[PDB]
């Protein structure tokens, strides 16, 4: 079995691939632009990936990897400003470049399924786009399109911390994402099946992608305060779910 | 820091402390009685704990441990029979003996708060007891009483597997439990704050407790198919949440 | 696969089974008797084991476990006193009681092979017993007898810390033990093949055993400052050596 | 604390940075050139590093990382051919390019200390270079020069597997390397103190470097069969040695 993992509480470093307005300051990962006084900026776009590619599966052996990630984000909107556009955890092709800004979170080009996009993302959408979004602020699983295949309402606590944990169990082909606002003792969960070998390439780059609104009053910040990732690729077809018990304590908590 | 952990996929062994009708057969952990033909039996009660005590916190240093567990249960009810009574993951005092059967799951004596019980449990209640239960089948956090301080409805898929993951983050004093029925792609989550140092002793025994109905038609089986546990106790007051990423992959998946 | 592991940097607790004069004080594990002023005492004997049994192999499946341990010991002898008798890391039968004191380290009864003793130990002998010991202080692998099947000279740095790491790789049936005196920058290693399934039972208790000399001038202390242990038992015959890289960093360093 | 780690038993992938004649074939890492019939080739040079940089320490906080690695190499020399030149595990500056071939293993330029080389390597020298080498084949710790600051004789078992484990404990500033030839039951160890913050930059690239002889009869192969790595960087000056117990079992064994 092949294993790769990491856990960063502090951010300074070449261990990441930054694109767009993504930057590292005060040890935290700032995905979108921010003025000197600290207020967010419109029409922004930033992405950030681990410098080492991860193997999601192996065509030759039939092995599919089980992985898991957890990170803490802090989304803040200025006093009287509205939220937009959101942040997404994504698995993209290795050389990949940003895509459509605004409501496309910098990861997709359309709301129609396009297998060739080879991108899967878990989004935390803070602005409802009438063309494809549900009426509320939600969490959703996007498979090669900006139109999620499953969503759940989400009550975004402005400025408060968010603890996210996403996992993919190869044994059941299930992708589960959960969110918790410790401050409010509120918690959300969502799960759906995904045939990962069909949607993504053998190797992918894992990281984040965020965007702000295209207008003056639709802005917010996207700070990643910490990030953990673990992936395990077996040798035979026989998949083996990960050990989240040992993972969270050895990594998150 | 002190760390203890384990992960069992197969069950034969002296590594566990069995009480009541709990037994190990075919490598799986059977908490309640079952006839030879396999049908469950009424008025049953079984408990099972890891033979090694775990330190939840240290009074001298002010350190509080962050821990996490995950296990797969399979609850089945005979053809025309009703469900009852349920299974619970519990943290009990080291020498502890079973308690009230039936709707008390063998862990509590009353539905009134009694700090001296020194027991905290996450229950998966399959029968609503009019005296203290919500109208549905639920998941709940019980703190020194059989009356949960928080619950969530749960649609028990008869005979299908259930994947549970419970975590306690000392940093936020938050207890979160989630359940997933892979077969149905359904998932539940529940979170509440718990002041662990006040409800439990410094050392506890971790394991399961289950019971069947007191009548002929209220029966079900309680099979634990696998179990993982990880606990981390720091040296100073400064708590440190676990790494669930590395935990799940190194333990569950 | 089944996995058990732990790592203690502080010692207070019921997580251990103490025998003889073994005691826990100031958070360190003191295997032998010490008067109040701190000087060691003659004819002493103490043992200490993890309260949870470990499965070394499974007769039914043919699986043999690969394990590893690391601990820091501090052996001190009073001013003008000689060293004796030594400390040993041992794998003994679950219910086992101490054995011969003095030069038998409390784990063996004779210097003749006796398969029924079902005991394997890595010893750090500080006194040469003319009947079976080499001329100098050594490290040795004892298999069902006090007469090691392999040894290596060892220059015991009085009062200085000793970092020991022992591993058993089921794939090559090799037992390797190494010692390092950071203070002097000295290091020792020893390796030999052991057919574990033939020398020990399916379940064993892991821990330490130490003894002091039977005379007034042959004394020393045996303090364990920290201890880590990890064991992995596969499902099929196919053995899988452990990951010492991830083990040491997540446990020792 | 920041943590990075990986464990590869199979080699196909972009996760590595190959230089020179390094190549990946049949899933194993071949550091030097080999003709089609499989025989080694003279004047060869290949290097290979993990695509993600690792932080050895942080100037701002005073934190120094404790790390550990383990890998299995197979060195083979054609029938009547002599051995040369050797393989080395190295920590080099991020953008670094190969250096002198032959007896310089592709990592150093001279046998005189040159702090500006910013390179530390553990070498497994298979040919004694009269200018700076000891008389026999050895294992050595090289700090900014090809002239080791410490060495140990080594009996290279031709064609047999070699299991290497290297660790650096920030707490004691000690670098320890050990080698084991399972086939012969032989084992070697070497330890010395290294002030890592003074010899290397904050960020380095970890991997291997190997070379063959410059003549027709001084050739051998350099196959890496597996590789594990784990690094942990604390937040304050207070260093914390890794857990090799949990590392080896979760990674090597
Ligand atoms: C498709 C698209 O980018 N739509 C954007 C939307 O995402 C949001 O940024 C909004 C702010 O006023 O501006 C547009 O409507
Ligand atoms: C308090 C109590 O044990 N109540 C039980 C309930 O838990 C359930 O077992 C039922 C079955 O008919 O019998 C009783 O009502
Ligand atoms: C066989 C045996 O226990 N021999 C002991 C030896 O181990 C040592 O303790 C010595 C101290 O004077 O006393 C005896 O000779
Ligand atoms: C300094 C240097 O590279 N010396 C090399 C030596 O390392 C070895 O490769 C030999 C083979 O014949 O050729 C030269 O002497
Ligand atoms: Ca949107
Ligand atoms: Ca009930
Ligand atoms: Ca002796
Ligand atoms: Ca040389
Ligand atoms: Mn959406
Ligand atoms: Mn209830
Ligand atoms: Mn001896
Ligand atoms: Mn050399």
């Amino acid at each position: 079995a092949n294993i790769q993992s990491f856990s960063f509480k502090n951010f300074n470093s070449p261990s990441f691939i930054l694109q767009g307005d993504a930057t590292v300051s005060s040890g935290k990962l700032q995905l979108t632009k921010v003025k000197e006084n600290g207020i967010p900026t419109p029409s922004s776009l930033g992405r950030a990936f681990y410098s080492s590619p991860i193997q999601i599966y192996d065509k030759s052996t039939g092995a599919v990897a089980s992985w898991a990630t957890s990170f803490t984000v802090k989304i803040s909107a200025p006093s009287k400003a509205s939220f937009a556009d959101g942040i997404a955890f994504a698995l993209v092709p290795v050389g990949s470049e940003p895509r459509r800004n605004g409501g496309y979170l910098g990861v997709f080009d359309s709301d129609v399924y396009n297998n060739s996009a080879q991108t899967v993302a878990v989004e935390f959408d803070t602005l409802s786009n009438s063309g494809w979004d549900p009426s509320m602020k939600h969490i959703g699983i996007d498979v090669n399109s900006i139109k999620s295949i499953a969503t759940v309402s989400w009550d975004l606590a402005n400025g408060e911390n968010a603890e996210i944990l996403i996992t993919y169990n190869a044994a059941t082909s299930l992708l589960v994402a959960s969110l918790v606002h410790p401050s409010r003792r509120t918690s959300y969960i969502l799960s759906e099946r995904v045939d990962i070998t069909n949607e993504l390439p053998e190797y992918v780059s894992v990281g984040f992608s965020a965007t702000t609104g295209l207008s003056e009053g639709y802005i917010e910040t996207h700070d990643v305060l910490s990030w953990s990732f673990a992936s395990k690729l077996p040798d035979d077809s026989t998949a083996e779910p990960l050990d989240l018990a040992s993972y969270l304590v050895r990594n998150v908590l």
